[PDB]
């Protein structure tokens, strides 16, 4: 009795899957389960950033440019991969989470689910080629939420006409 997601099926992360997800990425929206989880993310004003992975070592090197309370903060960081489970992870408070990517029938967009801790927490997030989408390049997204039974009305936009960080991205590529 209970539908189950077929856009979140986990999918191997092979040597072709890291190249598809290399380069540039817009940090489009997230949506979660822990109501306090969705107030944390609100702060997030827009946030473009990088990958590289390094196929040796199972890690991706992460630039991060987000815009928060009105200025850009840039960092840079390691996440590690799991690629038999299909999942990526980060340190968030000193503790590994993870989640798992799925590139979506466009490659041109890809999500990562948070389905991998406590039920309560699940969330997911999408991300694009480019900081502004269409309402049909989120259909996947949309179905995903629907499924996991987070309503709508709890998703978390960025907005890219709060972006602070194109001044630096542009001189640290003058550079
Ligand atoms: C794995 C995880 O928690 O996050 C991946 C990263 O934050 C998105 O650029
Ligand atoms: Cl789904």
């Amino acid at each position: 009795q209970i539908p189950l997601c077929a856009n979140l099926v986990p999918v191997p992360i092979t040597n072709a899957t890291l190249d598809q997800i290399t380069g540039k990425w817009f940090y489009i929206a997230s949506a979660f389960r822990n109501e306090e989880y969705n107030k944390s993310v609100q702060e997030i004003q827009a946030t473009f950033f990088y990958f590289t992975p390094n196929k040796t070592e199972d890690t991706i090197f992460l630039r991060e440019y987000q815009t928060r309370q009105d200025q850009c903060i840039y960092n840079t960081t390691y996440l590690n991969v799991q690629r038999e489970n299909g999942t990526i992870s980060r340190y968030v408070g000193g503790q590994e989470h993870f989640a798992h990517l799925l590139i979506l029938r466009d490659t041109k967009t890809y999500m990562l689910a948070f389905d991998v801790n406590d039920e309560k927490n699940w969330g997911l997030s999408v991300y694009a080629d480019k900081p502004e989408t269409t309402k049909e390049q989120l259909g996947e997204f949309y179905e995903a939420l629907d499924c996991l039974r987070i309503p709508k009305s709890d998703v978390v936009y960025t907005d890219w006409k709060k972006d602070k960080c194109e001044p630096l991205e542009k001189q640290h590529e003058k550079e």
